[PDB]
């Protein structure tokens, strides 16, 4: 049962071939599953953040200053997400599994400062393959941006680690709602914007701008087998790898094709 090496061998190419004709070719719904796909098997040979790397500079190219980056779901946000998620479901399941408007407003704060708090003096227990994840993310945004920077990866956290987990419990209306708005000022911190025209939580303003330095130094800290695609997209990401890698994946697949 070789068809556990020589399909590895293939999607793992050096140049990143055969994956650049996956991802410029496979269909925009498939893309979820191509990313588990990718980041679990380049994991396992070692050739991860050359698969980060490229992902990312790709990604970086594009967004017209980088406030737009990573947020949405492209092909990078996709595979990102999902570094986040394998591995970090522990941190994130131990640092959080202990779990009259100037009383609805004197304790919003009381809480977010203990929760914050928590966030961001849990560095010295942040799981060292998510460090190379975030530092990898790091000097590429700094390739092309380096007005803050660091920024980026603040708020592809909160965004899409922390906060996603925060306010649904599901990954791991009474105290429902009352994690979506610490959650609202939780992104207000990590993206350096205030509240303007939504204009209740106007108030919490001051908080949001008081421990903005605070969470850079945390964010500064901590940044230092299917297939069916394949079979399925075979003259198209061969087509495209006309501008003897195809051979090789041509080769293989005449020598298969999955029953369902």
């Amino acid at each position: 049962e070789r068809l556990v090496e020589l399909v590895t061998m293939m999607g793992d190419q050096g140049e990143l071939p055969i994956a650049m004709a996956l991802a410029n070719v496979v269909p925009c719904s498939q893309w979820d599953e191509l990313a588990r796909v990718l980041v679990t098997l380049f994991d396992s040979r070692h050739l991860l953040y050359q698969l980060l790397w490229n992902m990312f500079s790709k990604e970086v190219e594009l967004a017209d200053s980088m406030q737009t980056l990573f947020r949405g779901n492209s092909l990078a946000s996709k595979i990102m997400t999902f570094c986040f998620k394998v591995y970090g479901a522990t941190y994130l399941q131990k640092l959080l599994d202990p779990l009259s408007l100037e009383e609805n407003q004197r304790n919003l704060l009381q809480m977010t400062e203990k929760f914050f708090h928590a966030i961001i003096s849990s560095s010295s227990e942040f799981p060292p393959q998510l460090r190379s994840v975030c530092h990898c993310l790091y000097q590429v945004v700094s390739q092309r941006f380096p007005q803050n920077s660091i920024g980026a990866v603040g708020s592809a956290m909160f965004l899409r680690f922390i906060n996603p987990a925060i306010v649904s419990p599901y990954e791991a209306p009474i105290i429902e709602r009352g994690l979506k708005l610490m959650s609202k000022i939780l992104q207000s911190i990590a993206n350096h914007v205030l509240f303007t025209k939504e204009e209740h939580m106007r108030p919490f303003n001051d908080f949001v701008k008081s421990n903005f330095d605070a969470a850079r130094r945390f964010f500064l800290d901590i940044a230092s087998a299917l297939h069916r695609l394949l079979w399925n997209n075979q003259e198209k990401i061969g087509q495209y790898l006309s501008s003897r890698p195809f051979d090789k994946m041509a080769t293989l697949l005449a020598y298969l094709g999955p029953p369902e």
